[PDB]
């Protein structure tokens, strides 16, 4: 591995496609190794751009645009932060010699539930929830019919629980199908798990390594809190890793992956996977020697991970206000930091509704205490408009 | 404590005067809190400018120049990273309402050896080496004869051991003086024979004075080569060291992290000098603590409470200090400089012309001895070319 000096002619260049808070930390980790960072997004002043060398505002769903910025910047690595990109142009660019992290196929399979679900379920023969894909309400209707209640319906091209609907009644169908169209879907058979985890799996030169399992709390399709390590059976864990390894290897390429699983007893079920750092993984900003962000960069740059140290019970708790403003201020911060307590404020230029503006990070003697400590600090911050 | 959003009208603005690798980290820590950062230095593309919202290049020794840029960016805080700045204007600005970190007086006192030495030694009555100042070659010679041999002569305005001579005899008098003139006034200090020296990273915050675990370091030709933490010391030495550090920081005044340099002779501690800001030897904290010295400085000067500092066990830093002339430096064999319990930092410095710290290797282990070896080893693996 040979790295140049940022801004100099031999500099190594990283293009970030998506400049939110996750991209912001990858940017910091690149900066730490003197890697040149170009932050791209669909709006100006996205958090990653504050810390990048330069930025571009584009319609990332626009392949030609994507091609134009890439071509212009000639990056060594292209790192997408989100799903909402023209993965087709990624494939081409890759085919053309660009290094897409972890690999372009990976991005593609994961932006569509059909791909990923089929791969895992069918191709890899892994435990997942019961499901069915539908192209028409009739079929939708037909499908929900076969899955039963309750059931989840999601757009094959959805995230943050967008267009999704939890179905316990035939009456929602009308709207359910409509939401899911707001035109193909999946109907999944609700799983009754003890808890949900994120298994942060890094694929690198020295193989696949796992971070301690990350548990978390979702609400209204937003993770609220995450913690590490989530208490799991040795057997349960062994199984989770097996599934994660098969999947990551199956998708291919070096990088940090967020493998979403459900745990019931010693039983593990595959849900989905992010071919990049996952929001729940923000707890690794205080819980490990190497954050998920640092791991992603180490991996993609072709460097060996070797090992991941975990520092005890730890937690993250989001700062998720809901208001409209283009001039947010945060008061009472002195009560949101302290021993074994930190906070991050993203630099997002405005908000109009519900948005994640920062996160509180905490460590403690117990996972439970870590969670309270983190929750309490996020809650002391007064978000003003 | 109220913080705005960077780039927004109510943004909280921080101006860094000096954009080196130390400033770089301070900038990342500000950015992590959505703090707006303007990086200033005497050359372009300096490390911290890589991560700043905006950058300017001026003569920071020029009071007028300084005032212009402050007028132009209207920062809430002015954060000096080096000694060579218009301290007299800082004072003005601080009176004109600007927050100089930790304070403008602390900055004036420490910009020259005389200010800080007389304060510590005379006003604070802290233990220090014997010393004598001199402004002529003859007075220089008079000071040596009074101080005796061996002794060390140093220019009053300097750092990273520039123009310093470890004088063992009269033979060296002449060259010593000349070289000293190369880096006016000089200091002649008596040689302290300590067991080891430390940097005690002291944080003055709204909630008091906090101490990081002692950092030991090894110096060579003006540059620190390795640093490690914690450095073992008796309980008594640790207490005396913390008493000294608390006195000096409070005496200097203001919130921030300070780098208190001490010599340790068994249970006795002697004051050497102090950085009114993060210290290069403290880079080990980038791997060894929950909050690096940079995260700490920011926390403190923003007026937030520290609460406390977590130390993760034995660790060390080892500099990447090549010697070459280039404006396009590259680093190879990187795959053999990082791994389990092993990391590196590459600063992004635009050029080199001789010896210059371009990065640092960091490692943790079960003992400082193993950490240091691991870290020197990794730094050594890096193939610097240009
Ligand atoms: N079959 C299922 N059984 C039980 N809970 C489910 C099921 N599918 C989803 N969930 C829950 O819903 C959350 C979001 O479901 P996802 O399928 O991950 O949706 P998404 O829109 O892709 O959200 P992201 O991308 O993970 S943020 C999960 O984290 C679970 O809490
Ligand atoms: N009186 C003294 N006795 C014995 N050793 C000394 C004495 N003064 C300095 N040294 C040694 O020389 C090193 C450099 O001295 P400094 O006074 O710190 O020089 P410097 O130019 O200010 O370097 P910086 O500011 O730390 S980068 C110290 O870290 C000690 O190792
Ligand atoms: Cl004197
Ligand atoms: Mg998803
Ligand atoms: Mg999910
Ligand atoms: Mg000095
Ligand atoms: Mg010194
Ligand atoms: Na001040």
């Amino acid at each position: 591995t040979l790295l140049g000096t940022a801004l100099r002619p031999a500099a190594t260049r990283v293009m970030l496609l998506g400049s939110g808070e996750l991209g912001k930390e990858v940017a910091i980790e690149c900066q730490r190794l003197g890697v040149e960072v170009i932050a791209v997004d669909r709006y100006a002043d996205a958090p990653a751009m504050h810390v990048a060398h330069r930025s571009h505002v584009i319609n990332m769903l626009d392949g030609d645009a994507l091609r134009r910025v890439v071509e212009l910047e000639k990056p060594h690595y292209i790192v997408p932060e989100i799903e909402a990109i023209a993965t087709d142009m990624l494939i081409q660019l890759e085919e053309e010699g660009l290094n897409v992290v972890p690999c372009a196929r990976a991005t593609k399979l994961t932006m569509n539930r059909e791909g990923i679900r089929r791969l895992a379920a069918e191709e890899l023969q892994l435990p997942t929830s019961t499901y069915r894909f539908a192209d028409s309400e009739s079929l939708f209707r037909e499908a929900v019919a076969d899955i039963g209640y309750p059931c989840i319906v999601k757009p094959v091209m959805s995230s943050s629980g967008k267009g999704q609907t939890f179905i316990r009644s035939a009456e929602q169908l009308a709207q359910a199908w409509k939401y899911a169209q707001q035109g193909r879907v999946i109907v999944e058979g609700v799983v009754k798990f003890d808890f949900e985890i994120t298994l942060l799996t890094v694929s690198a030169v020295d193989g696949v390594h796992f971070c301690a399992p990350v548990g978390h709390r979702q609400e209204d399709g937003d993770y609220r809190e995450s913690w590490q390590p989530q208490q799991m059976s040795p057997l349960a864990l062994e199984r989770a890793q097996e599934i994660a390894r098969k999947v990551v290897l199956a998708l291919g390429g070096y990088g940090l992956f967020g493998v979403e699983l459900f745990v019931c007893g010693d039983e593990v079920i595959f849900s989905e996977v992010s071919p990049r750092p996952h929001d729940t993984g923000m707890v690794t900003l205080i819980s490990q020697d190497l954050s998920e962000f640092a791991l992603h960069v180490r991996a993609f740059l072709g460097l060996p991970v070797g090992g991941i140290r975990q520092y005890g019970p730890a937690a993250s708790a989001v700062i998720l206000p809901q208001l409209t403003s283009q001039n947010v201020t945060f008061d009472n911060v002195q009560n949101a930091v302290g021993a074994d307590l930190q906070i991050r404020l993203f630099g997002k230029p405005e908000i109009d509704g519900s948005r994640r503006l920062g996160v509180a990070l905490a460590t403690a003697e117990s996972v439970v205490d870590a969670i309270e400590r983190a929750k309490h600090a996020a809650g002391q911050v007064k978000v003003q408009g």
